[PDB]
């Protein structure tokens, strides 16, 4: 993973967020500032935002990161594979978790049923929401969910997804 | 062709930056040392060893504060005539590496206060204010080494001062 790539993970409320692009930042919902009026500087009024369960996206007006390229943000991450969280610590301590990634399904969050995915730990704290989950496609980096929860057991973690609508079926 | 952990060892402090060589160790210039507080990343500033001069901050720390790192070598100022890098973070979160060619090494009064600088010149945007702290590096071999902190820099832009850790061979006849 190059520097660069983790110069999109951005603190962010009591969590993190990730810079898709100059002006796509994707975080975890619940860590999303509540009593603001402006986002990084920026009034409400100049940001689109895309809530969907606990996947927040917002498309600001202004280029905020000029200085990166878009990438590309998938619609869950690919079942069976082995993406990585781009975990940051208080300290400055980079700790990126390898998961194996398993179904997209609903999963109560918050006290509230989202569209997640589930993994499998190859651990996280609760400060570690938004913290995006990413995989190698070619030379390429992409970015498919960011962290929502995790059980007490700790070997299972989940982010949110865009769209993890009909993923599963029951056979 | 710097790896993500020299990043991550860039750290904000006070009014600019600081740079962890070691779990233990801590760089910064000495002019964005936040004043007239009582602890560093909660370290009691009395259980800090300390050496300071010429705007070179070092602070040694009585327990390992990143012990994911590695210890790097902290040179006596950089190598005259060969090129570094300035690592510099902006609050936006970019990184902005600066290809810099190390040059004299003198000290000197910049805005007042005492600098044991070395010069550069940048090789092409610049630095800016909010800058200072930046750790200058190199590569020795297959290691990296850090050689001074982002000080001051030239009205023409394209020169960059430094401050070092160096012994009084920086001092006029």
């Amino acid at each position: 993973a190059p520097p660069t790539l983790w110069s999109r993970v951005t603190k962010f409320g009591s969590g993190w967020g990730f810079w898709v692009s100059p002006t796509v930042f994707i975080t975890t919902t619940h860590v999303v500032p509540t009593g603001v009026k402006e986002f990084f500087g920026e009034p409400l009024s100049s940001i689109a935002i895309h809530q969907a369960g606990e996947f927040t996206q917002f498309r600001f007006s202004k280029k905020m990161r000029p200085d990166l390229t878009g990438m590309v943000l998938e619609e869950g991450c690919p079942e069976g594979t082995v993406c990585s969280v781009l975990i940051k610590r208080d300290s400055g301590e980079l700790l990126p978790l390898a998961v194996r990634m398993g179904a997209i399904a609903s999963m109560r969050i918050q006290g509230r049923l989202v569209h997640g995915q589930s993994g499998m730990l190859l651990g996280t704290i609760p400060g570690d929401c938004g913290a995006p989950y990413v995989h190698k496609r070619g030379n390429d980096w992409v970015v498919c969910g960011v962290h929502a929860a995790a059980t007490k057991s700790g070997n299972t973690v989940v982010c949110a997804v865009q769209a993890g609508e009909g993923e599963t079926a029951l056979e």
